[PDB]
């Protein structure tokens, strides 16, 4: 059977959050400059071709890639729990990407390094507070543990796939 | 050297203009449903990794869905001078494009089949008139014959990078 969907995924976060680690951990399994990376997954019975980007980074100083945040189904804001700096800038991200993202495009944010609870600076419930704010769903993930890394992107297709417009004629 | 942009090109037309091959002839250099497929081109000393969609043919009856031709950097625009009413088809795809596309988003006329002499309908200079009537650039290709089919998407990715925005801040 052919491909019932395509998603097209955004990673977002400060340099040094773990983007192109969960993307590496998400696709080839593995732990340890612009470019999208996919993997095929069944939701609900249906074969969804994900497309998962890691743009932020590579852009040009103070500017934005309008067409790079357009046509994105899901945009996940992610952060490093063991830096509460990056947990600081989140406002930044969920501020630009609103504003460029269009509006059916929906947001998951993503507390990652989950794992290295020896250098952790946000709590989970601190994670699980902003994302209640934003009104967007909440998971602490880690590349490295493969610890909720696959529901990152298996429920943000589940609600793209719930909430992705069908408009008539 | 990693890729320096990413070009979402979307391909639309009548069922039977050869999308699905003139897709295969760009990436496979072959000849003779929702998927895309990619090729790595250099368009004025940039890496620009190309993203073709051919996802016309497999919507839902009088629906489209609004979120593939978001992000759609460019839009190909195929018709059978083979077929007239293929051609008189293209004012719908038109209306239709420009509605759910973006204002930056390059639609691009092409008519397919250039090859097949002997059943033509539709003029090179029919074409060439439609275009400058819907102020597009225009190309008569052959997925067969290969004919100015690396020049569609050349073509396409330059002005897409002479046009795509990068918003200050
Ligand atoms: N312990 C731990 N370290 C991680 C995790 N993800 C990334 N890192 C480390 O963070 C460093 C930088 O992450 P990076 O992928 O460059 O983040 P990016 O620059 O935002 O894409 C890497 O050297 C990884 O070793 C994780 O889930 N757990
Ligand atoms: N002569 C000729 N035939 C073509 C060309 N492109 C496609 N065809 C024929 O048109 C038929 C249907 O085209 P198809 O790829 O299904 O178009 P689509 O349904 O719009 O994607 C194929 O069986 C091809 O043999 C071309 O450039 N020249």
């Amino acid at each position: 059977r052919a491909y019932d969907m395509i998603m097209k995924l955004l990673l977002v976060g400060d340099s040094g959050v773990g983007k192109s680690c969960l993307l590496l951990r998400f696709v080839e399994d593995k732990f340890n400059g612009i470019d999208f990376k996919i993997r095929t997954i069944e939701s609900k019975g249906k074969r969804i071709k994900l497309q998962v980007w890691d743009t932020a980074g590579q852009e040009r100083f103070r500017t934005i890639t309008t067409a790079y945040y357009r046509g994105a189904m899901g945009i996940v804001l992610i952060y490093d729990v063991t830096d509460s700096r990056s947990f600081e800038n989140v406002e930044n991200w969920f501020q630009t990407v609103t504003q460029h993202a269009n509006e059916d495009a929906q947001i998951f944010l993503v507390g990652n390094k989950c794992d290295d609870e020896v250098n952790r600076q946000v709590s989970k419930e601190q994670g699980q507070e902003l994302a209640a704010k934003l009104n967007v769903p909440f998971l602490e993930a880690s590349a490295k543990s493969n610890e909720n890394v696959d529901s990152i992107f298996y429920e943000l297709a589940s609600i793209i796939q719930e909430k992705h417009v069908e408009e008539n004629i």
